[PDB]
């Protein structure tokens, strides 16, 4: 058997960050961190379940929480959208529990799959799978600790400058305080405590990091995809001035296919995660972007505000982009083999190119649709009709302005 | 002959819901309920047809009783909902009508065709075609059903308490005053009697049946050409691993053929079914949705809005989907052609690729459309957009409020 | 040389009415009414070219005189849209002028390329060609006479009905008065004398015959090609179930390659009409559907209002269905192809098909897009849109009401 | 090597507007002039680069003050337009940079690329490269300097109206009351001076010369593609009746191949300029067609708003054609190769027609779409619903009117 030690695959590749996501309970899988893929299973009565039910039941506090404190002072469109972000989040950890149900076989799919791309005539490119996954995992979680860190920062300081410029009752700040006020929609249900404060701030920092790592799985999957996509595209590139034999577009052929059904699996197993992301982050795309216009107090509370809208426009892009890296990689080879000479030209290289041509070779949203740049820009295009539809509807509390300090 | 008695055709799977509906008159067939599908013609002499004329007097009726007390009342885009409703069942009796002045032919030549599908290489899947579309069916029935029951709870909890809360003029609650209040737009025109209350009930029932069975016969149809692609499927898989001899080759691209062939006619003959389907959904779920923001009184009000949204969703979606599963299936076996191997490989397996890949295999509004996954989420989209831009219609009117009970 | 008095061709069953809109001078061609299609020329130095010359200034004299009427009285949306009709109409003018320049090269081609099909195998269909543009014509130019129809006993009613039932001013009804008032855009900038009034009476008609004309000529050149496509789909289904010399295929493909050279030339001469034609019927569409929510007096009023509207609707709608009808029967032999037995297949089936499956065989507007059902589905969808978000412009006018009789 | 001086190439054509955009500072190339495209180089230290470097210093300082005054006046939709046209600005000049980064190299493939087009059996049309590129320059060019020219004249005329005919605090007219006055947000911010003056105009009009060069660029390279691509469908029309040996196909098909690598190459190294040239119009576009109802004091605004409104619309709508004729001129060899003969048919020729039917031979904008008839139909589209849904955003503004003289 292959020495997955030292072997560049995804899953070596993928397994840190499945393991990091497993300690705020993402996708619940025992022996996720071991060398051989084929020794990762999911089991019901094991540790990470356990901690995902544990997770999932602080999130459904914090969203009753949440809906019964919007119950009390009415639902609007504004305060709606906390909701939404706790609803997804449970709706992540139900879809994640699910994708860990079919994460054994796919993995395995997976290996058995890229064995060949480990070895000649195929090449590691310039920067590795595994490099790759980190740098996009790294670049998604401090992007993601720093809005975090803006959130709480732009929310402290505007409670302590509302409380000390206020010139009006004071209640000295305090972390008690500060707890009881931002969150009150968790205290008005549960009695406070300051091991209640702490569990609710760790929990809000899980729930950001799970809204988040549903799109950096979705990259860093794709990214496992176009890598074995662009070896392929490369190997055809290295033929461009060479007579070739059949047997060398057999087997071209051949890894393709093989690579288009690891595709059409990974697809099945990870197209409600697709769809979730797509449409949570459209939503709140969305939500954000109606808000560029509102004012607030603070500049730090403006540069909270744009980090974040720049920062879920740039991961959904990146998403979108990730993805249709595959199609893109996949369609790189036609230009190639369009080049073929007369002599190699063959019916392997026919089929190929006709495989190539008129299959669509991307990640779906269980098909009902495909993410290519025709899809990013068809979605930019749809938040942009949004956008100027729902600035109308925006308006009158646009013109409303900053409420008073005091009040 | 074959003996269709035991035989798992479409025609034994679907003649009992369609026998269901020639009792409240829908596809007036003479014969449907013979084993032999031969046997199944079309007479205007007949008794479905008389029970059809009775049906579409009784709604003509309904529709101009309704007609006459929004023009004495004035039209609304509100009222005008219930107009519609009347007018799509008259037209769908229509179309049912047409439809079954088409239907003999088509079931002979559905009979013709999936014959060879009955016998070997063949095989059943685990769920029979008659299986399919009894759970279609009971499902679609039973969720009518409740919506009907909701529906009338919901009008009688209303007017009791309505007429026991009020503190004011009292109209002692009975059958008569709630049939003279509620279905005031009918009694306008016509005099009371209970016994004209009882076929206003029956009639207005047998109006919601039609409704959902347009819906409920396009999925049975659906599946029946959804079960034989999948068969293909699932032959054309069974040969993954082996050499293939290209006759097997010929029999999978003409029995296809025929398959494509047989939904054509189908889709010609079911084209208007589908395109009123499509578009009385679309209308009744934009003026549904435009809804959920209103305010309504008791909590049977809103269980009954709730229950009639999602499921009008639902259904139009499973449509949809149903409908778009005959594509899904037929491009499947795509994935499976092209791992053939270079010595299998032969004109027969390229024809038969081409015509996957290149041939639009699905049902078409009239070739207007075809009901595709793109084609569910362009409605997703359009009815997004739709809702969006009439939203600024209705806030005048959902800012109304709820009326005074006692006015 | 072909004997053209009595081959059924598309110049001679289109040459009557071509001749009848030259009578208001449409399509300034000399011998149009010849036998023989060779001999028909453009010259500017003709009859044809005078009374278009004629025709042009009375239309351009009467937009001159809405131009001043609605810079007098102000220009809104409502008003402009007479400008635009008259702007049409010389745009029209213009088109057909150099569709005529165009015209004699088109027929000849036309003529060389469908004398084929005037022989064995290709049989004429139930319709002739004749036969087809004779029925689509008659019925527009029946429909389009009602709609004029229609609109001169309305006016002439409400100003009847508004100088009798007055109780005021009286102004005794009479032609005189009646051209001065319900014209007063053309009088306010020319003399009265009732030989103008005669001649804006017949310019208006003929406007509108030139409206309805540009539709017409657009159905009945759809039709002639359709005609010839549909005789290639005939004689491949008499092929169905026959094994085929390779000849018969090289003849099929030979004229397909012929007809789809003639369609691109066809659509090359009549791209500025379609264009002109599309985007006209577009906008009124849009602008009559804009009130239909208005109130009118009058129930003649109301009768001519939706006649026009839906005549109008129906025309666009069957323009692009006609149009279309192209597409489908190019693709409808597709079917039959695809059932050549595996004996009978060659490399010219294999073309063949390729061709029909990936070439779009519609007309065009400039390519900027191409007449099928899809591009109609899509059209509705659009209008649709455009009216739900314009709903709201109108808004504040329909909120206006019927104006009093007496002002 | 090929003599350079006097060959029909792509570089010759284009260099002497290359050196024209050069003396603003648009794409600083070293010896860009040479009649040898392998001197071309790019240098950071060169006077190109010292040009483009104060080029936008200066605009970055227009910039800043356009910020600064908006800042102090506070940003609105109107205002921000400016702004936004000085960023955009800037984006070019920095995407330049990077294209002349990536134009050696370009030049130089295009330049081995099209040796074989200067050679028979390949002839120069009727209007050859050069004359083509420098027809459409000089169209930009005399259109940008009449819009310019109108824009400084409508200033200046409603200036001196304004100051004479105000019957109020005059102001006696000057050029340094001008130059303070329709400028004032560049003054504000550094203190006034006569050479800072025409330093501002000048580098205003520097700014609008590259707002047009930008869309000029990208005409002259379509212009130079689709010169090529004319070239291989005219060789290929060439052969619409002869019988043609494999060889002749062969090298058509090469040519193709090494073209269709050409535009990759020249579409990776355009792209950003692609995309921000289509946003920019787009958002200018649709914010002037939003003022066209806005009312305007002096026939002399009317005429500059109009002309540039219209040189706006014309200029994009004809880059975007002059892409799109790549596409249509790489179709259009297909309707000729569809006509070859059985006999002269080979696999040489089902290449190339597969190639030219499925591949999309077109410019794109990072592939975030594909510059075709059909991509400029879409934006008009979505032109027409943007301006339609914002009129309504407008419609406060619009019945705002003309402000008074005085004030």
């Amino acid at each position: 058997l292959p020495n997955y030690t030292n072997l560049d695959l995804f899953h070596r590749a993928v397994f840190p960050f499945m393991f990091l996501a497993q300690c705020v309970a993402i996708m619940p899988l025992v022996g996720i961190r071991e060398s051989n893929p084929r020794r990762v299973r999911f089991a019901y009565k094991s540790i990470p379940m356990f901690v995902t039910l544990i997770f999932m039941i602080a999130t459904s506090i914090l969203f009753l929480s949440m809906f019964t404190h919007l119950l009390k002072i009415g639902i609007t469109a504004k305060n709606f959208v906390g909701l939404v972000f706790f609803g997804c989040v449970l709706s992540a950890y139900v879809v994640f529990i699910r994708l860990a149900k079919k994460w054994p076989a796919v993995v395995r799919i997976w290996t058995r799959t890229e064995i060949p791309f480990t070895k000649p005539p195929y090449e590691i490119p310039k920067r590795n799978l595994s490099r790759r996954v980190q740098l996009a995992a790294l670049a998604i979680i401090g992007l993601s600790l720093g809005e975090h860190a803006l959130y709480q920062v732009s929310a402290i300081l505007s409670y302590t400058r509302r409380i000390q410029m206020c010139a009006n009752i004071t209640t000295v700040p305090s972390f008690n305080n500060y707890m009881q006020t931002n969150y009150d929609y968790v205290f008005q249900l549960l009695p406070y405590s300051p091991i209640i404060a702490v569990l609710i701030l760790l929990i809000n920092g899980a729930c950001t990091f799970v809204w988040n790592y549903m799109d950096l799985f979705i990259m860093m999957i794709s990214k496992g995809l176009s890598y074995r996509f662009e070896q392929i595209t490369t190997r055809i590139r290295k033929l461009e001035h060479e007579e070739v034999c059949e047997s060398v577009f057999i087997q071209i052929r051949e890894h393709y296919v093989k690579m288009c059904e690891l595709l059409e699996f990974v697809d099945s197993a990870m197209s409600s995660l697709i769809l979730l992301s797509c449409v949570n982050n459209l939503y709140f795309v969305c939500y954000q972007l109606l808000n560029v216009f509102n004012k607030l107090r603070w500049p730090i509370n403006y540069i909270y505000f744009w980090y974040s809208l720049l920062y879920l426009i740039g991961r959904t892009a990146f998403v979108f982009l990730t993805a249709a890296d595959i199609n893109e990689e996949s369609k790189r080879g036609l230009g190639v083999l369009r080049r073929v000479s007369s002599r190699s030209w063959c019916v392997e290289v026919e089929r190929l190119i006709f495989q190539m041509t008129t299959q669509t070779v991307a990640l779906s949203g269980k098909k009902f649709y495909f993410l290519t740049r025709r899809l990013l820009f068809g979605m930019a295009g749809t938040i942009v009709t949004y956008e100027l539809v729902l600035l109308q509807f925006d308006e009158p509390n646009r013109r409303k302005g900053l409420q008073p300090l005091c009040a």
